[PDB]
C-alpha cells in the first residue's frame, strides 16, 4: 500500500530547518514511502557530543549507499562555541562530507510562474555548477615559477615578477587534468539527466592557457563519450565566454546546465562516477526564524529547498533502483509544491518577491505550518487521483 | 558671470559616447562653467595619427593637473584594425593612463527611486574598489612545478613545491603582489571613504590563503591605525576587515552606504583614485556604445543614456572644487548630479531605464525620450534648478 524507497542516508540538522525537516518526513514522505533509512544526527549538540564523528560516519554512509539528503546544519564560529559550549570549532559538515565524497556542486533555483525571476523569464531554470602555495617575499629578487618534466628532457622557468621595489607576496596554483575531467563528466551527465544543453564559460583570453585547458578537456570528453548520447536527445554542448554568456543568456528561455529568494534554491553535489549524489537546500538553518519560533512568535519559513532536497534525492534513488513507482512520487511532489505556490498559497518570503515587503498583508501568505499543511492536503489529492 | 572652474584635463572618446559628450559639454557644462581646459582628443583616428602619443600626453596632463574626465574610447582588436586601417593594434588608453597614474578604480551605481534595484534593501549607494598579471602555463605531463624566490641580496634562494605531478599533467600559475601596490590600494581606499563620508570594508579569503591575503589585511590595518583612525572617528565612520562570506551576508542584509575593498550600464561610474588622494580620473564604466552608434550612423533614432557620462564630469568637477575650495563649483556639480537623478525620478528617461521598469518586450516608445530629447530635458531642469538656488 506504500512505496518501497530503499536505501537513503538522511542527515538531521539544526534550528529552524530541523523543524521543517521533521515536518516534511511526517506530513510528506513517511505517510507515503517506506525507506531503509540510514539517519544521522548532524545537529550541533550531537556533533560535539561525538566529536564530529557522526559527520564522518554519515559521509561514509553516503559513499556506501549512493543517496544522501541533508538538513541544514550550524557551522561554528566564536558565538556558537560560546553558545553551545562547544569543545572545538568543528569544521563545517558540508566541508567534511564534500571532502570524503568529491564531485561538483549543482545549484538550481526552483521556478514558479507567479514569482519574479531576475530576467522577466526564463521559463525553465538555469542549472549552475561551480568548479595553492602562498608566501611572503621578504625583499627584492626574482620569483620564478619553473617546470621540470619527469624525464628531465627540458626545464621551463617563467618569471612571476622581479622585485626591485621592495617585498610583497606571491603564490603558485595548480590543477590536475583528472579534476578537470571529473568536473566534465559530472557536467555532461547533469545535462543528460535533466535533458538540457550544457555550456562552459572561461577567462580564456586573460588566463589563456589555464582556462584553455578547460575548453579542451571538455571538448575531448564530449567528442568521445557524449556528442553521441547528447544528439540522441536533440541537445548540444558548447563553449562560451563569460560576457558572451550573460549576453545570449540574459535574453534566453533558460533551461540549460552552465559550468564555471533563498527558500527556493537547491544545491546538489554530484559525484564523478554519476551514481552517487547528495541533495540539500542552498539556505541555512534560518536562525532569525528559529529565534522567533522559540519566542512563541509566528514564522513563515520556506520549506521548498528542503523539499526538493528530498525529491531530487528520492528521484535519484528511484533512477538507480529502476523504480518507476518511486520516480513517479518524487516528481508528483515537486509538482504539488510549484502548483500550490502558483495556486496563490505561499510563505511570506515569496509574497515579498511579488508585492515587496512594505506591502505584505498577513492574508497574502501562510505560516510555516499552514503552508506545510496545505501541501499535505494537495499532495494527498494529486496522488489519490492519478 | 559663469563659475570659474580651473584646470581640468578633458579626453574625447569614440562613437556614441563621442556624440553624447559633445552634448554634455554644449548643453550642461559650458553654459555655466568656464574652464582652463586641457583637452586631448582620444579618438581612434587621432590616436593612430599621433602614434598613440595623444594618450600618453593626456595621462601626463592628468598627472600634472590632478583632474581628468574621460569619454569612452575604442580599445582596438583585429576587427577594429580592419575598420580603421590602424598602423598597429594599440593598447587600451585606460591601460596606458592607469599604468602612469596608478591608484585604484572605484565603481558606484547611480540609484533612482523608481528603478528596480538588485536588492531593495540598498537604498543608499555601494562603492566597490578592485585591486591581471599572473603567469600561467600548461603542464603537458608528469614533473614538478616549483616556485622559487632568490633574494637580490645573495642570501640562499627559497623553493616551494607547487605540485609534483605523477599521474598526469594539468596547469599551473604564479601570481604576485608588491607591498607598494597594496599600500597604494589601502591609501586610495581610505582617501575615498573620507571623501564620501561612508565607512570602509576590506574583504579577503584570508583564512584560506594565510600569507597572501594575510599581507593585505595587515598592510590595511597598519596604515589605518598609523594615519586614519583619528579622521575616521572624527567623522563617525570606521574601517574593518571582513571575510567575503561574512561580507556578502552583511551587504545583502544592509541599507547600503559603504565602501567595499575587493581583492544597467548607463548608470555606472568609474573613478580612478590615485593614492596621494589628490589626483582623480573620472569616466563612465560603459564603452563606446557601437550598437547604438551604428544605428545613429544609418540615420535611425537612438536612445543612449548620458547619466554615466554626466557623472564623469561631475565627480571630476566636484574633486576640482574640493581641491581649490571652489564653493561655487562644488554646488554646481551637486546641483547637476541631482537634476540628473531627479529628471529620471520624474518619469523622463532613456529606453534602457524604461525597460528596467516596464520589461524590454513591454517598452513602448512613449515611455521614453530619445538621446537628443532627453538631453534637452536635462538642460531644461538644470537651468530651472540653477535659477532657484539664486
Ligand atoms: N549546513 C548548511 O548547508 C548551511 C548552514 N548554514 C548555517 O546557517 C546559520 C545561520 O544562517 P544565516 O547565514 O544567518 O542565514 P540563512 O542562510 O540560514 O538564512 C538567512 C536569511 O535568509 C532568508 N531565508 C533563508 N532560507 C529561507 C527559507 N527556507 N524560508 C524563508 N526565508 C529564508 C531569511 O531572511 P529574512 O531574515 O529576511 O527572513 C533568513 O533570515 C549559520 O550558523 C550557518 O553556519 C548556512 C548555509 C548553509
Ligand atoms: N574606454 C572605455 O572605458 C571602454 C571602452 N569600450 C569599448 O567600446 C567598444 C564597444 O563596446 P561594447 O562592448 O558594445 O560595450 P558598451 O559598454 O558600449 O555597451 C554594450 C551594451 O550595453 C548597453 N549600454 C551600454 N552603455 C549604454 C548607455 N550609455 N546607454 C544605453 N545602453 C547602454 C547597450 O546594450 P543594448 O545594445 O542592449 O542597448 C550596449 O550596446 C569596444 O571597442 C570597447 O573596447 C568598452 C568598455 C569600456
Ligand atoms: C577599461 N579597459 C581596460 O582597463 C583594458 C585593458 C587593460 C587595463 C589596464 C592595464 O594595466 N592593462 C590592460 N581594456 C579596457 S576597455
Amino acid at each position: 500500500k506504500k512505496i518501497s524507497g530503499g536505501s537513503v542516508v538522511e542527515m538531521q540538522g539544526d534550528e529552524m530547518t530541523r523543524i521543517i525537516w521533521e515536518l516534511i518526513k511526517e506530513k510528506l514522505i513517511f505517510p507515503y514511502v517506506e525507506l531503509d533509512l540510514h539517519s544521522y544526527d548532524l545537529g550541533i549538540e550531537n556533533r560535539d557530543a561525538t566529536n564530529d564523528q557522526v559527520t564522518k560516519d554519515a559521509a561514509e554512509a553516503i559513499k556506501k549507499h549512493n543517496v544522501g539528503v541533508k538538513c541544514a546544519t550550524i557551522t561554528p564560529d566564536e558565538k556558537r562555541v560560546e553558545e553551545f559550549k562547544l569543545k572545538q570549532m568543528w569544521k563545517s559538515p558540508n566541508g567534511t562530507i564534500r571532502n570524503i565524497l568529491g564531485g561538483t556542486v549543482f545549484r538550481e533555483a526552483i521556478i514558479c510562474k507567479n514569482i519574479p525571476r531576475l530576467v522577466s523569464g526564463w521559463v525553465k531554470p538555469i542549472i549552475i555548477g561551480h568548479h595553492a602555495t602562498d608566501f611572503v617575499v621578504p625583499g627584492p629578487g626574482k620569483v620564478e615559477i619553473t617546470y621540470t618534466p619527469s624525464d628531465g628532457t627540458q626545464k621551463v622557468t617563467y618569471l612571476v615578477h622581479n622585485f626591485e621595489e621592495g617585498g610583497g607576496v606571491a603564490m603558485g596554483m595548480y590543477n590536475q587534468d583528472k579534476s578537470i575531467e571529473d568536473f566534465a563528466h559530472s557536467s555532461f551527465q547533469m545535462a543528460l539527466s535533466k535533458g538540457w544543453p550544457l555550456y562552459l564559460s572561461t577567462k580564456n583570453t586573460i588566463l589563456k592557457k589555464y582556462d584553455g585547458r578547460f575548453k579542451d578537456i571538455f571538448q575531448e570528453i564530449y567528442d568521445k563519450q557524449y556528442k553521441s548520447q547528447f544528439e540522441a536527445q536533440k541537445i548540444w554542448y558548447e563553449h562560451r565566454l563569460i560576457d558572451d554568456m550573460v549576453a545570449q543568456a540574459m535574453k534566453s528561455e533558460g533551461g540549460f546546465i552552465w559550468a564555471c529568494s533563498l527558500g527556493m534554491m537547491t544545491s546538489v553535489l554530484v559525484c564523478p562516477d554519476g551514481k552517487t549524489v547528495e541533495a540539500e537546500a542552498a539556505h541555512g538553518t534560518v536562525t532569525r526564524h528559529y529565534r522567533m519560533y522559540q519566542k512563541g512568535q509566528e514564522t513563515s519559513t520556506n520549506p521548498i529547498a528542503s523539499i526538493f532536497a528530498w525529491t531530487r534525492g528520492l528521484a535519484h534513488r528511484a533512477k538507480l533502483d529502476n523504480n518507476k513507482e518511486l520516480a513517479f512520487f518524487a516528481n508528483a511532489l515537486e509538482e504539488v509544491s510549484i502548483e500550490t505556490i502558483e495556486a496563490g498559497f505561499m510563505t511570506k518570503d515569496l509574497a515579498a518577491c511579488i508585492k515587496g515587503l512594505p506591502n505584505v498583508q498577513r492574508s497574502d501568505y501562510l505560516n510555516t505550518f499552514e503552508f506545510m499543511d496545505k501541501l499535505g492536503e494537495n499532495l494527498k489529492i494529486k496522488l489519490a487521483q492519478a
